[PDB]
């Protein structure tokens, strides 16, 4: 696996300029440091494309953000279920609880079947910026990984990104991500809120929240062409 050093420096000059205060900052080293570190004594660390989403969806090119929290630390007929983009799985896993929840609504909103997989890289190619506020994650732990080096790094992205670039739609789920309201102006942006679509609190109010359909009209109004909600029948 790249250091993540290098995984920094491989990101295209729009995001290496949204991230130049942390990267910039006193945390940078030491987050790379223990990343790399973690990954020579042997530890699973995923995913090994940590800015997977940022690669697929360059920032003029934004215009929705989701928001997860920690990448997933399971696994599926031994394929590691976190492969770059918040919610996602990669081809050959099933998709978990949260993302079936995330389908539901879409099929209830616009009537589409529920997919075959999990794998939303088509979405990324649209626009839909997949974000975990945590990066990396250790096979089998739930335990957050450099959580509060991440979390300034992420901090950092969703302020310059929303700074630079007016009217995104930001769909926040869950307090934790809710919360990430304190880095913009949400006058500036279509801000949704719901609760978390994990089987805890999907039936609060995130089956019914109608997000999807919500953020097409926003963008449509801003003159921005709608997203294809749909999956590709392979991935
Ligand atoms: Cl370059
Ligand atoms: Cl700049
Ligand atoms: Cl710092």
């Amino acid at each position: 696996t790249p250091t993540l050093e290098s995984q920094f420096d491989a990101l295209p000059p729009d995001w290496r300029a949204i991230l130049e205060p942390f990267v910039a900052s006193d945390a940078y080293a030491p987050l790379c440091r223990f990343v790399d570190g973690e990954r020579a004594a042997g530890k699973a660390i995923y995913p090994a494309d940590v800015f997977r989403a940022l690669r697929l969806t360059h920032p003029d090119d934004v215009k929705v953000v989701i928001l997860g929290q920690d990448p997933y630390h399971g696994e599926d007929r031994g394929i590691p279920q976190a492969h770059g983009l918040a919610f996602s799985v990669p081809p050959g896993v099933r998709p978990p609880p949260s993302l079936r929840n995330i389908f539901k609504e879409i099929s209830a909103d616009f009537g589409y079947e529920a997919p075959r997989h999990g794998c939303l890289d088509t979405w990324a190619s649209q626009g839909v910026l997949l974000l975990n506020t945590v990066l990396t994650v250790e096979r089998s732990s739930a335990a957050s990984h450099a959580k509060r080096g991440w979390e300034k790094c992420t901090d950092t992205l969703i302020h310059e990104l929303a700074t630079r670039h007016r009217h995104l739609v930001f769909m926040l789920w869950g307090a934790h991500a809710q919360a990430k309201r304190a880095l913009f102006d949400p006058r500036e942006h279509c801000v949704l809120e719901a609760p978390h679509p994990s089987p805890l609190s999907a039936h609060r109010g995130f089956l019914g929240c109608r997000h999807f359909a919500l953020a097409n009209d926003y963008l449509v109004k801003h003159g921005r062409a709608p997203i294809d909600w749909r999956l590709p029948d392979a991935a």
